[PDB]
């Protein structure tokens, strides 16, 4: 017979926006089989707004978000910055000069998510896009879609560098170009609730995140 | 000066399903860029109910869908088979033999997207998935986020083998497995209105999708 028998145990539901979840989720979830072989990863991938009604109702433990968003009330610690690239068709990319100036490109020539994907605000502040002619009034609803339209060589978007560094544009024949800027990239952060008791579980994450970044 | 001046010319929006869109279109993408050059595909990314209603109203001209779905009233041409497997983490290989035997499998170990993906009524059916109780509660919310907790080693679920073809299992250390069933496949459609005048751009690029699958 045998005798009837932690912070990194058991069971988390772990929410995530659609342009991380893809990419940085693969090999966060490499590292905890190893570090940390009890610590089951529930996930859940939904754009940022329902990920934060999700996690105030207590449906969810724990956002991996792209920051800054509204996220009153909570706790949050940013973990580690994504930089942003262009990326052109290589059969475009004659049509269009390096270093990028937005006022050289045609009008209409900039895809985007819609804005429920955070991707967008982040990506035009930071690259300082400010001339909203440029911007192609289509609206993409997939982070693969878009690059595909790119791909199709419809114009230019904004791509960050974790799905750069996971084959995102395999096969596509596309070139990634700097973006205008000095702080062209994200913070990404872990976003929980102040009352949980399972801050030194989060805070544990939070190492594991930062160090993939 | 200069004198001012067809089926596969022009502008074309284009819906597909999140488990088909960012494995199939890069390849159609590469395709009709050296095939139907002039061709302009402006993709939307959604889930077969709110496609079809897209559809109705006029949003989009053709969808690439997987079949059957319900489709009243429009014209469908199947353009091929898309087969499933099943996946395991490579570090669970050993506790689940082979040939897959789901009496065998412990209860709540299948994951499935939650129902508006239509995969998982493909998948239960094609595979013969009829014991419920061996279905896990928590719904998965994307492809990838499946994938990862699969990867995580919490259980077992069904990948369409075009997503295995695009990578999404790379360095993920897992294990693909046949599953039960004679007839473990999706097929694979295009989408269109009745009284649409493009049908002949339509079976184009039928033709062009049927020899990526
Ligand atoms: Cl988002
Ligand atoms: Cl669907």
């Amino acid at each position: 017979g045998a005798m009837e028998l932690d912070s990194m145990q058991g069971q988390l539901k772990l929410g995530c926006i659609p342009t991380i979840a893809p990419f940085l989720l693969c090999d966060l979830v490499q590292e905890i089989n190893q570090r940390f072989p009890q610590l089951n990863l529930l996930l859940r991938e939904d754009t940022t707004t329902n990920l934060l009604t999700a996690l105030r109702h207590g449906e969810l433990d724990v956002l991996i978000l792209a920051l800054p968003v509204e996220i009153d009330g909570m706790e949050s610690r940013v973990v580690g910055q994504d930089p942003f690239k262009m990326v052109i068709s290589r059969h475009q990319a004659g049509a269009i000069k390096v270093p990028i100036k937005y006022d050289d490109l045609p009008d209409e020539s900039v895809f985007l998510l819609e804005k429920e994907h955070c991707l967008t605000e982040h990506a035009v502040s930071a690259c300082k896009l400010t001339d909203k002619e440029k911007i192609n009034p289509f609206s993409a609803t997939s982070l693969h879609t878009l690059v595909q339209m790119v791909a199709n060589g419809l114009g230019t978007t904004f791509i960050p560098q974790m799905a750069i560094d996971h084959g995102l544009l395999d096969n596509q024949n596309l070139v990634v170009i700097e973006p205008p800027g000095q702080q062209a990239y994200r913070d990404i952060g872990l976003v929980w609730r102040p009352s949980s008791s399972r801050s030194k579980t989060f805070n544990q994450l939070a190492e594991v995140v930062s160090e993939l970044l």
